[PDB]
């Protein structure tokens, strides 16, 4: 019960730090239990990777949806306090794209589905504007939002002190994002109108 | 004169397709000239990489600034027609982050500076809203915008048919981006206000 979780916590730290070829012996050890107990809980190395994948998607879906269902900003500020505590996750999350094995591709797909889900939750709660194509919107925001942070750390000073990186992202990125996501960027619907027209005619014939 | 350019064109295609360990012999050959002529124009393999870096930054700065200085949308639609023609560039551009040698880090930094420059140009032209921190805004938009597309191709069906990928990005991404950049995303300045306050007090003491 707490046993499942301690093992899962451990694997995320190990897959984060040392990658996937890491020792299940080290995993059991970090966890502080037998290698056998680990196999009973997760079946294979694969079964453990997915159990970590699944969990990562859920920890951020539950975190985003929380921030989006409340129009109480103190829950956001509080949330941004603990930003450094997501380092163990993110670490794992980056190994996933690097080790871009289809097990990884199946994750971003689930995270995308999770983005649609909670953006809609927030639309319903009134924190986020409704969209003309929420599915597309979710996709766009996940690719850029996520691919954004990925790029942020490759170019960071210390690409492994995820705690630092996350702090520096919060400093660097939070404010201008909120600006663009609250005010927009373009000055009029000029270009939006244009492209829409080019596509509604494209749909017509 | 056209000689400099034909060599530079060739290196971009070769560094794009086969990476940086590629043969300067192959470069000269693709270009259709002697290996010696190539060395006269570019000095070293390094001097040629920077001459390609420089050029890539400029081809998109001149392309973005063009779209931003005009409030004529036909120049955008026309620009999005030729989207597949940027494949040779982008290809090179992705090798750059992969081969994340500091020669690459010095490029994203220049591209960022170029983003500030032409976002401001567009602010001046009235196509883009002024910002509270244009520098931060430029950064954010470049990290996400670029890191976005990078992520887009890793997860694409055929991560090497850059012509296809660019077509699919235009299809997938263009419309929801314009939506978010024209309408914004958040429903009120609630969260913007909150964070600003948390930072203007932080600046105070």
């Amino acid at each position: 019960l707490t046993a499942h979780a301690r093992i899962r916590e451990a694997a995320i730290e190990q897959f984060g730090r040392h990658g996937f070829g890491v020792g299940l012996r080290a995993i059991a050890e970090a966890a502080g239990v037998s290698a056998a107990l680990v196999i009973h809980h997760f079946g294979s190395k694969e079964g453990l990777r997915k159990a970590c994948d699944d969990f990562v998607a859920e920890e951020i879906r539950s975190s985003k949806a929380a921030a989006l269902k409340s129009n109480d900003p103190t829950t956001w500020l509080a949330q941004m306090a603990e930003i450094e505590s997501y380092a163990p996750l993110m670490a794992y999350l980056v190994r996933s794209m690097q080790s871009g094995g289809e097990l990884a591709k199946m994750l971003w797909q689930k995270m995308i589905d999770n983005a649609e889900e909670y953006l809609d939750e927030g639309v319903r709660a009134g924190t986020v504007k409704p969209s003309r194509d929420p599915r597309a919107r979710a996709r766009f925001l996940a690719i850029t939002g996520g691919g954004g942070f990925l790029l942020y750390l490759q170019m960071h000073e210390n690409p492994t002190d995820l705690r630092a990186a996350l702090r520096d992202y919060a400093h660097d990125m939070v404010l201008p994002s909120l600006e663009v996501y609250t005010e927009g960027l373009l000055a009029d619907r000029a270009m939006y109108e244009a492209f829409l027209a080019e596509a509604q005619q494209g749909e017509a014939h």
